[PDB]
């Protein structure tokens, strides 16, 4: 089997991307951010608490005659951006772009954090990390794509997101007329539950490619791309009247600079990151200060590869018994 979906930006920045779930029997189709930085598929629910829902689309397990309650299990997740939710679990059928998969875990809301709410965009997450990061207790479920890949045709997915644009997640197959030349292959550490791979250097603009190995991960669900300090600073640096901002949160650059691409080594390759990728706009509406796409990782504890990264090429998934990540350029 395969699946295939349009993934579009849920505002003007491409500060996420939503993409169309049918859950439950009739389908009641929710928009989630699929996020291989996290396992759970958690969604706003009849159950979720009624001054936190402003807008989404809800799961009713109780419309759902596939619907059935996982008893005793409940879930709780905390995200690198500070935002969390929590609740109970329901298995039903769920379906992506025509692919299904009967006995999904869909982790029904009863809480969620103000970021959330304040969202009316995203209706819940897809997560398509590893299965060993789920928040399930006391038995841990399987994500969307470990629960298909049996039945897929090849067991990898791919994500190819737009630059203030739709983008497309397939499942089960490699689309060869999505990107231009080849794939580059590039190994995956598993050990922390993420997509990990080491990235084999980086270029700002024009300038000279610096080989350096810089180890992090591949993450849908991330706006931006955190990278060392060293690096950002070099980038930053070719930016007049760009500084770090304590107040702001990170680089910020004058609104009418224009910015240099981003390049980084996937084995041999190169994937650039064209400036324009870079800009996130006013820190505020009317202001001449803008936010950089490329902020330190410093606080972090790991290098993100979030969108500002992965719109830039085709990036496959490979699920494989070992396995390993993609890039191509498109």
């Amino acid at each position: 089997s395969t699946g295939s979906a349009t993934t579009t930006p849920i505002d003007s920045l491409d500060d996420a991307y939503i993409t169309p779930v049918q859950i439950g029997t009739p389908a009641q189709t929710l928009n989630l951010d699929f996020d291989t930085g996290s396992s759970d598929l958690w969604v706003f629910s009849s159950e979720t608490t009624a001054s936190e829902v402003d807008g989404q689309t809800i799961y009713t397990p109780s419309k759902s005659t596939t619907a059935k309650l996982l008893s005793g299990a409940t879930w709780s997740i905390s995200y690198g951006d500070g935002s969390s939710s929590s609740g109970d679990v329901y298995t039903d059928t769920v379906s992506v772009g025509g692919l299904t998969v009967t006995g999904q875990a869909v982790e029904s809301a009863k809480k969620v954090s103000s970021s959330f709410t304040e969202d009316s965009t995203i209706d819940g997450l897809l997560g398509l990390a590893f299965s060993t990061l789920n928040t399930v207790s006391p038995t841990q479920q399987k994500t969307f794509f470990d629960n298909a890949k049996a039945s897929l045709d090849s067991p990898v997915f791919t994500a190819d997101l737009g630059y203030h644009a739709p983008g497309t997640y397939n499942f089960g197959f490699i689309d060869t007329t999505a990107y231009t030349g080849s794939i580059t292959y590039t190994a995956v550490s598993t050990k922390q539950g993420f997509w990990e791979w080491t990235s084999t250097g980086y270029a700002v603009g024009s300038g000279t490619f610096k080989s350096t190995s810089i180890d992090g991960i591949a993450d849908t669900g991330t706006t931006l791309l955190y990278l060392p300090a060293t690096v950002v600073s070099a980038y930053w640096a070719q930016v007049s009247g760009a500084k770090s901002s304590s107040s702001v949160g990170g680089y910020v650059f004058p609104c009418s600079a224009t910015l240099p691409s981003f390049t980084f080594g996937v084995g041999s390759a190169r994937i650039v990151i064209p400036g324009d990728y870079i800009d996130f706009g006013p820190i505020s509406t009317g202001s001449s200060s803008c936010f950089g796409g490329i902020q330190s990782s410093a606080g972090i504890g790991i290098n993100i590869f979030g969108d500002v990264a992965l719109k830039a090429a085709f990036v496959v998934f490979n699920g494989a018994t070992t396995p390993t990540l993609g890039f191509a350029s498109k």
